[PDB]
Order: C-alpha cells, then sequence, then structure tokens
C-alpha cells in the first residue's frame, strides 16, 4: 500500500523516500528529472524486455516438441540454427572498452561474492583486499591438526610454528633469494635501493631484485617489507616485540597477502529480496559502500603507505574494487507498479538505482562520503542469466539510457557477462561483440548453467546424476570455450575471465590443493566464499603465471559446437535403485535445507550442512539445478510421485535437526502441509518442469511473500 504517483508509475513510498533523501543528494541530479527519467526508461524499454522473455518461451517450446518427435546431432544443430537459437559466429574482433581500473585489466587474483543485504559480510569483503596468511593458515585445516597442532581455546605454539614454516616456504616459491631460504632469515635491511636478507653465515638479495617493491620504517630496520609477484603484493610484517615475532628467527609477526582484488556485492542469487522494504535495505548498504562510510558497531580501510626501494614515498589501495551484481531480465518487483497494478521489471530498476548510487563511489567528498570505489570512473555491473546476444544488446541499451537519466558519460556503466545459460554459451562470441565497448568480464559456473542445461533438454530423456554433471563433455567444453572466446576477443590485459565458486567453506586444504586448476586453465580470476578463502586462493596466483598461461592459450579453439551441444542424457540401466534413492534424498535435502532459511528467514547464502553434514555455502542456483534434476527424473519415470514425497518427508526432520542452535528456526516436521517452506520445496519440484528455463524465483518470491504476510499478525 501507499505509493507516490509519477506518470505511469506508482512508486512504493519507502523507495521514493530513500532515493530523494539518501541516494540523490550529492549526485547533482534533479529529483523531479530523475523520476521522469525512470518513468520514461521504464515505459520505453519494458516492451523489449517482455519481447525477449517471450522469445525464450517460444524457443523452449520448439525444442520441447522436437525432442518429443524423435540422437542425430547433425539434424539437432540445424534445427537450432533454423529456429534462431544458434546464430552465426561473427568475424574476429577485439573489445574496445576504456576507462577500466587496473584491478580488472591487468591484475589476476581472487574475487569475492557477498550478499549485499548483509552489511557485516559486505564490510568484511571490501576490507579483504588485504588478509593475514597466518590467520588463514592457523584458522583452517590447511595446517593439519595432528601432531599436537590442534586448535583450542588458547593459542597453540606448535600449530603456530607450522603456520610460520608454511609461510616461509611460500616466500621461497614466490620471491626466491639468490641463495638460501627465508626459513633461515634473521633480519631484513635496505642497502642502496636493494633488499638485503641476513642469513646465519652470508647475506643475500632477491634472485630478482625487481620483486622488492618497498618498505615501512627505517631502511636499516624496516617495520615491514613489501614484495610483488605476478602483480600481487606480499607484506612481511616485522615486529620482534610481538608475541609471535618474539619467537620468530627474524622477528616476523605476520605475512599479509593482497587477496580479494575485486568483490561482487550481490543483489541477485545470494539475497532474499521480494518487495520494496528488502530492495531498500540492499540499496542502502550499496550506498554506504560507495559513500565509503558504511560501518558496524568497524570501518572501511584507507590506502596503505610505503617507501620505494631507493627512497621516496608511494601508496597502494586498501579496499577491494567493487562490482555490483544486478538481477537479470526475468523478475518483476512491486517496489514500483503501474496504474494497472503490474509490477515493474526488477532488472530495469536495478540498473537505474544501483547505477545512481554508484555515482557516489566515483568521488571523495562529504555529500558523497569519504571513500572512493573506482579510480577510473567506471561503474561495474555484473548481469546474470542473459540468454543470447539480443539480451546482451538489450542490457547495453538499458545502460545507455540509464547513463542519460543520470547524466553520466556514455559507456560509464561497464558489464560483466555471466555465461550461465546454454543460449549464451553457444553464441558467446556474439554476446561479447554485442557489448564490445562495455564488457569487462565473463565467467562460468556450475549450478545455474547446469540447471539451464537440464531444462533446455528436459524432454530429451533422463539426465545423469548431479555429481556426474561436473565431468560431462558439455561442461568441459563449456569451461574451455569460455576462456577461448574471451582471449580471442582480446581479454588478456583488457578484461577478466572468471571461473566458479569453491562452496565447501570448511575444506580449505582441499581448496588449496585443487582450485589451482582455475588459473592453470587461464582464468584471471575466480570466486571464493570468504575473505579467508580469498587469502588462501591468492596462493594460486603466486604459483601460476596467469598472463603467461593466457598468452600460451592464444588462438586455440579447444571446444567444438558439437561438444557444447552434447546433451548429458544417462545411458541405459545406469543406476541401481539404491543409487536412485540416494540421488533423490540428496537433492531433496539440498532443496529443503536452502529453502527453509530463504522463506522463513530471508537468508540467501549461509553455511548449510548437506546430507552428510558437509558445510556448503551456495546461492539460489542450487535450487534450480536440484529441482530441475528431480523434475527431469519425474518426467521420464525414473521416479514416481510417491517416491518424491517420501524423500521430502524423510529429509525435513534431518534439516530441522541440522538447524538446532538457531532460535529463529521453526521445524517443518511433523506438520509438513502447514509448513510454507515444505510446500515451497515441494512446489519447486512438482512444478519444476513448467517454470521458464527452470527458474526458481517465481515460486520462491511468492512463498517468501506468503510467509511474510502470514507473519504480519
Ligand atoms: O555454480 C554456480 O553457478 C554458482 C555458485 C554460486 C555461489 C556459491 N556460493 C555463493 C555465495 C554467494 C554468492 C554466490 C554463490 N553462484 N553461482
Ligand atoms: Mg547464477
Amino acid at each position: 500500500t501507499d505509493r507516490v504517483s509519477v506518470g505511469n508509475l506508482r512508486i512504493a513510498r519507502v523507495l521514493y523516500d530513500f532515493v530523494n533523501n539518501e541516494a540523490l543528494p550529492g549526485t547533482d541530479i534533479d529529483p523531479d528529472s530523475f523520476w521522469a527519467g525512470v518513468d520514461k526508461v521504464v515505459a520505453d524499454l519494458t516492451p523489449q524486455n517482455q519481447a525477449l522473455l517471450n522469445a525464450r518461451d517460444e524457443l523452449q517450446a520448439q525444442i520441447d516438441k522436437w525432442h518429443r518427435r524423435r540422437i542425430d546431432m547433425d539434424a539437432y544443430r540445424q534445427f537450432l540454427t533454423e529456429i534462431g537459437y544458434l546464430l552465426p559466429e561473427p568475424d574476429d574482433f577485439t573489445i574496445t572498452t576504456s576507462g577500466v581500473d587496473a584491478e580488472i585489466t591487468t591484475t589476476a587474483g581472487p574475487q569475492l561474492v557477498v550478499p549485499v543485504l548483509n552489511a557485516r559480510f559486505a564490510l568484511n569483503a571490501a576490507n579483504a583486499r588485504w588478509g593475514s596468511l597466518y590467520d588463514a593458515l592457523y584458522g583452517t585445516d590447511v595446517i593439519p591438526e595432528t601432531d599436537g597442532a590442534e586448535k583450542g581455546p588458547t593459542y597453540n605454539k606448535v600449530r603456530g610454528d607450522k603456520v610460520i614454516a608454511y609461510a616461509r616456504k611460500f616466500l621461497d616459491d614466490s620471491v626466491p633469494l639468490s641463495s638460501g631460504s627465508f626459513g633461515d632469515a634473521t633480519g631484513f635491511t635496505v642497502q642502496d635501493g636493494q633488499l638485503v636478507v641476513a642469513l646465519p653465515d652470508k647475506s643475500t638479495g632477491l634472485a630478482n631484485p625487481g620483486q622488492f617493491a618497498g618498505y615501512t620504517g627505517a631502511a636499516e630496520s624496516p617495520t615491514s617489507v613489501l614484495l610483488i609477484n605476478h602483480g600481487l603484493h606480499i607484506e612481511i610484517l616485522i615486529d620482534p616485540e610481538s608475541q609471535v615475532g618474539t619467537t620468530d628467527r627474524a622477528g616476523v609477526k605476520d605475512v599479509i597477502l593482497e587477496s580479494a582484488i575485486t568483490t561482487i556485492m550481490d543483489f541477485e542469487d545470494s539475497v532474499a529480496a521480494v518487495d520494496a522494504a528488502d530492495k531498500v535495505l540492499g540499496y542502502r548498504n550499496w550506498l554506504g559502500l560507495n559513500k565509503g562510510d558504511l560501518a558496524a558497531a568497524r570501518v572501511l580501510n584507507r590506502d596503505r603507505n610505503y617507501t620505494a626501494p631507493g627512497g621516496g614515498q608511494f601508496t597502494l589501495p586498501g579496499r577491494s574494487l567493487m562490482f555490483v551484481r544486478n538481477v537479470g531480465h526475468l523478475m518483476t518487483n512491486d517496489a514500483i507498479v503501474d496504474t494497472d497494478g503490474s509490477e515493474v521489471f526488477e532488472g530495469i530498476m536495478d540498473a537505474l538505482f544501483t547505477g545512481l548510487i554508484a555515482i557516489h563511489g566515483l568521488k571523495a567528498s562529504d555529500v558523497n562520503g569519504p571513500l572512493i570505489n573506482s579510480r577510473t570512473g567506471s561503474i561495474y555491473i555484473v548481469k546474470p542469466k542473459m540468454h543470447g546476444p539480443a539480451e546482451v544488446a538489450f542490457t547495453c541499451e538499458l545502460f545507455s539510457r540509464v547513463e542519460d537519466v543520470l547524466g553520466l558519460p556514455q559507456n560509464t556503466m561497464k558489464i560483466g557477462i555471466m555465461d550461465e545459460e546454454r543460449r549464451t554459451t553457444v553464441n558467446l562470441k556474439a554476446c561479447i561483440k554485442a557489448a564490445a565497448d562495455r564488457v569487462v568480464f565473463i565467467n562460468t559456473g556450475f549450478l545455474d548453467r547446469t540447471g539451464d542445461e537440464i531444462h533446455t533438454s528436459m524432454e530429451a530423456g533422463p539426465m545423469v546424476r548431479k555429481g556426474t554433471m561436473k565431468s560431462q563433455p558439455w561442461i568441459l567444453a563449456y569451461e574451455d570455450h569460455n576462456v577461448d572466446a574471451g582471449l580471442a576477443a582480446g581479454f588478456s590485459g583488457r578484461a577478466q575471465v572468471g571461473k566458479g565458486m569453491w562452496t565447501m567453506t570448511e575444506l580449505m586444504a582441499d581448496m588449496v590443493e585443487t582450485k589451482i586448476a582455475q588459473p592453470r586453465a587461464g582464468a584471471s580470476t575466480a570466486w571464493v566464499p570468504s575473505p579467508t578463502a580469498a587469502t588462501l586462493h591468492a596462493l594460486h596466483y603466486h604459483q601460476v603465471d596467469v598472463a603467461a598461461v593466457q598468452q600460451g592459450l592464444a588462438g586455440k579453439r579447444r571446444a567444438t559446437i558439437e561438444q557444447l551441444l552434447t546433451i548429458p542424457l544417462a545411458k541405459e540401466l545406469a543406476w541401481a535403485p539404491d543409487e536412485i534413492r540416494e540421488e533423490v534424498d540428496n537433492n531433496c535435502q539440498s532443496i529443503l535445507g536452502y529453502v527453509v532459511r530463504w522463506v522463513d528467514q530471508g537468508v540467501g547464502a549461509s553455511k548449510v550442512p548437506d546430507i552428510h553434514d558437509v558445510a556448503l555455502m551456495e546461492d539460489r542456483a542450487t535450487l534450480r539445478i536440484s529441482s530441475q534434476l528431480l523434475a527431469n527424473w519425474l518426467r521420464h519415470g525414473v521416479i514416481t510421485s510417491a517416491d518424491v514425497r517420501a524423500s521430502l518427508e524423510r529429509m525435513a526432520p534431518l534439516v530441522d535437526r541440522q538447524n538446532a542452535g538457531d532460535v529463529a528456526y521453526r521445524p517443518m516436521a511433523p506438520n509438513f502441509d502447514d509448513s510454507i517452506a515444505f510446500l515451497a520445496a515441494q512446489e519447486l519440484i512438482l512444478s519444476g518442469a513448467q517454470q521458464p528455463n527452470g527458474y526458481t524465483e517465481p515460486i520462491l518470491h511468492r512463498r517468501r511473500r506468503e510467509f511474510k504476510a502470514r507473519a504480519a499478525e
């Protein structure tokens, strides 16, 4: 209820007040003009937005019928071409985007993704540009807790020594000495622009003196030594009076790594935001981060100060350069409605509002606030779930029109193309071309892209199990195809090529062991769930020369269209009944475990124990893959209707028990039919086949609004 009328728009009062009183001031944009701009952009671009969404449904309908009238890959591919799903590949080109920050064009390193509605997590992320290696090693299972090195209420010095040793070895691998090991260092000095390291006998310098990047304190006895490797900084904090430094052979207190080079503040799959009040909380946090005054009861960090090897001062950034992830093209939100009572497209709103807010981040002031995000004056929006190059061109048009409403130079709002839909994958080169002057980023993932995969080929037959999907031909070609297209479009030295998220937040040893594969595959960046994970993952960019990898990959075409189009159908008699049961339970607990927190508590990302009590931090896309898989098995009679109900009922109390220790929690068992969460989870499965491209948000947003409305009394 209660709205402000502006032309054809009926704007929720809370939103209206927030923009005028909080967002607009300092931007020198006339409030009346802004709202007219909103009304106009919305009226003009809404039909297009709708036209694209209808085109998806049409395409999917044809693909459905085709499968029902049957596999001949040659005919399939020709069909996709005929219906305008597979478009012709454009001639080679190089992107032209300008005014892009160094964090994106040149530096390879970790990238954090955080739900914007959580100010605490958002604050930590922005400050995770720099992280303590010691804390990360000590706090996680990277250092085993075995030989007397278990963690306790108090500091364990045996475990500390292992941390130190691990770090000492890292230094050896990253910034090697001409002779000897950092392990035996006793002191650090700066003699004539050159870092001397004191060993017991002799005293050496860096193998490459070029890696010596600066220091703090007196050259004769620095308080820290700054190093650089593969563009990433390493700070050795020296302090013999500290407890840790006291026992260190060279007085070293800590090793600090440049960690999360960039961060994505997320308005999409990691948050639950189903109405106007929610969007405002989200927008307000975004405002604070760009104002640079967001804080919790604690602040955002300022740049760091150093001394060049041969005297003189310099400075380095102290915050993670921020992107924002807008919602995609599909959903509407009641934050604004029309005179007929039709909700306005949420993506259109996000562009306008997140873009307005981001103006503050281009300026250091007192009306705009103290801390600056982008130094070149770009706004970095990541756009999810686009299908095909027309939808990309549409996003760029939206951005262009928003830039006019905001009075920003054209091409200010950069785009990060997420490759997570089949129709974007197979037309990827064309998608990048459609954004050739705005694009700063492409990336791959597992959850959404597989959900689309399952849904697109829904009628073709039963898919393989979810675990199996990570090793299927289509996804391996997809991963490699992404890297190839970016590099072919000239991304190396111009834009990020990213890869997916490590979801197992407690298995850091495993992450350190395996996630190295991503930069080895030429990814200039990849997702981590926490600041701690960003610090650990930063080790990989030290061990791997991403720029060299990309250069060596140049011109290769490692994935074919046939490979991309290889549908992940299961072979005959693939599974025993126990395996089927295990897969169903797996997916049902996955849905119930994530849905219960989303619907009941408005939580979009958290450590959710899986069926075997492994902690996984996933976003909403987990629902899409899980629900589509079950819907597929349901459709082709792998499982009956009884089967699915029995599983949800078995898994509900287990999820109930898994949330013990949360006072806010309300059990779903034993009264399932009275549980809005249980029903939401059941619906996502039973109606899964009929949701557009398998998306979960229509069901979810509806059930969360229903829960919130039941809670209104
Ligand atoms: O595999 C994918 O497609 C995918 C995983 C994922 C996340 C996993 N944990 C998260 C926490 C916060 C925001 C996003 C995520 N996003 N996309
Ligand atoms: Mg996604």
